[PDB]
């Protein structure tokens, strides 16, 4: 997993560890652009970057259209993830862009829920293989150069699910419920979750019984999938498996 660091030409500034772009010249000869997350560690145990080197291994072997690849690692003693770059950038801006001239058109509905299958896709992958994502989002979610969404930044309170907040644990179903939240995103186009509420005030609003919204535009039977990520027991919310074959029926079932 590790890569000479000499192979590494950094630059600007992405986003703020932090992100910067840069140049990952590859063996075949040719420089690849790539994005270079930075990881602020426990440098005072070698526990956290045993995990991460771990994860590390295992995030490389993956292959998935939906899913983000893993290139290496440089070192400095601070650890950089290496990874793809995407010049069309998250998909929560792209969203915010399609509501503005000059960037993109009005995204239709049929265009907004095959964002659904590839990121449902892309966590099925990873659920078959028990892996977490522990930060699933619209801010997370890139778009490749085919204009196909892609899940990243697996290492916002109204993202976690309810029984992550007092338990403090996570399975796949925690997953689910931001998967959830991620899909109120899209049918939004780029709103906050949960308006009016403050992040303080999540946990007892959602013991409550209460939860997000259905949008105006939103069809009942999308709400449906997107309220079953919410239910109160885990046990009773669906896999990535079943959301995708539902949101995959329902998008065939509209015209072009
Ligand atoms: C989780 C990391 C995602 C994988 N790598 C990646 N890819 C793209 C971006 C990004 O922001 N692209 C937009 C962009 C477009 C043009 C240029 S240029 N060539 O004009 O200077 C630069 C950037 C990216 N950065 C994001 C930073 C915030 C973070 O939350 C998500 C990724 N990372
Ligand atoms: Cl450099
Ligand atoms: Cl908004
Ligand atoms: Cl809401």
């Amino acid at each position: 997993v590790v890569i000479d660091r000499n192979l590494l030409i950094l630059g600007k500034i992405l986003g703020e560890g932090s992100v910067m772009e840069g140049n990952l010249k590859q063996e075949d000869g040719t420089s690849l652009k790539v994005a270079v997350k930075t990881m602020k560690l426990d440098n005072s145990s070698q526990r956290e970057i045993e995990e991460f080197l771990s994860e590390a291994a295992c995030m490389k072997d993956f292959s998935h259209p939906n899913v983000i690849r893993l290139l290496g690692v440089c070192i400095e003693p601070k650890p950089m993830v290496i990874l793809p770059f995407m010049k069309y950038g998250d998909l929560h801006t792209y969203l915010l862009y399609s509501r503005l001239e000059t960037g993109p058109k009005h995204i239709p509905l049929q265009t907004l829920l095959k964002f659904m299958v590839d990121i449902a896709l892309g966590m099925e992958y990873l659920s078959n293989r028990n892996f977490l994502h522990r930060d699933l989002a619209a801010r997370n979610c890139m778009l490749r150069d085919d204009m196909t969404v892609c899940v990243a930044d697996f290492g916002p309170v109204k993202w976690i699910a309810i029984e992550s907040l007092a338990d403090r644990v996570y399975t796949s179903k925690s997953d689910v419920w931001a998967f959830g939240v991620t899909m109120w995103e899209i049918a939004t186009r780029g709103m906050t979750p949960y308006p009016g509420v403050q992040n303080h005030e999540m946990y007892d609003y959602l013991l409550h019984g209460h939860r997000l919204k259905q949008p105006e535009d939103c069809l009942d039977e999308l709400y449906e999938i997107m309220y079953s990520c919410w239910r109160t027991d885990p046990l009773d919310r669906p896999t990535f498996s079943v959301l995708r074959l539902q949101l995959e029926k329902l998008l065939e079932s509209l015209p072009d």
